[PDB]
């Protein structure tokens, strides 16, 4: 069963990068996403490295477009792999890829596997993480691609974010969301887990948003982050 399943460089040709291991390897192996990082057989070598460093640096000049594409990719591969029931636990920007052909992959999950400031509110008083709890993660990525990598909630110290949350607040629009976005990010945030839209919800509602823009706004990065 492992049989056809059979950091560092590598060659096949396909460039590469190499880091119950052979139980998990099957079920890495099977999972097969353009937007979600693959398995070769050893993952592949990603161009372009992680989302954050990418969006951060000073040298890239993405758009608005960009950036919600970059979000839509995010949850296309999130949405397939909650059809598969499984439960992601630290999506980031830090935990996603870009190639070659700037296609988001999914990562940091399985053998190549608290983010308290990426945690929905019942996660940090439960320890229990749900595709919902996924979700309120997805809705900090976003605000993290519309601030260009910006860390969430600066002045708030790891430990102190539920007592933060809990006194009625969330994650300021950044300056180059878009309204709907933002409400978007505002139902990924929603108190009540159930009420959080799915992952094929988030597909559909980014991809009208996305649509709108032609890749004309600029984002900068912000001087206070
Ligand atoms: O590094 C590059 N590209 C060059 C990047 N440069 C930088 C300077 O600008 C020029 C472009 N390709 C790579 N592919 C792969 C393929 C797999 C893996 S392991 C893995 N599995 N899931 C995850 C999820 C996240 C992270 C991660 C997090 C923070 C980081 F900082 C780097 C990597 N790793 N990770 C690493 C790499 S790194």
């Amino acid at each position: 069963a492992v049989q056809h399943v059979v950091v560092y460089h590598g060659t096949l040709k396909i460039h590469c990068a190499v880091k119950q291991f052979l139980t998990e390897g099957i079920i890495m192996k099977d999972f097969s996403h353009p937007n979600v990082l693959s398995l070769l057989g050893v993952l592949p070598y990603m161009k372009h490295g992680d989302l954050r460093n990418f969006i951060r640096n000073e040298t890239h000049n993405p758009t608005v477009k960009d950036l919600i594409g970059f979000g839509l990719q995010v949850a296309k591969g999130m949405k397939f792999v909650a059809s598969k029931k499984f439960v992601h636990r630290d999506l980031a920007a830090r935990n996603c890829m870009l190639d070659e052909k700037f296609t988001v992959k999914v990562a940091d999950f399985g053998l190549a596997r608290l983010p308290v400031k990426w945690m929905a509110l019942e996660s940090l008083q439960t320890q229990k993480f749900t595709t919902k709890s996924d979700v309120w993660s997805f809705g900090v990525l976003l605000w993290e691609l519309m601030t260009r990598g910006a860390p969430p909630y600066p002045d708030v110290n790891t430990f102190d974010i539920t007592v933060y949350l809990l006194q009625g607040r969330r994650l300021l629009q950044p300056e180059y969301c878009p309204d709907p976005l933002y409400e978007v990010m505002l139902k990924c945030w929603h108190p009540k887990a159930e009420m959080r839209p799915s992952f094929s919800e988030l597909v559909s509602r980014i991809s009208a948003i996305f649509s709108t823009f032609i890749g004309e706004h600029y984002v900068h990065v912000n001087a206070t982050y």
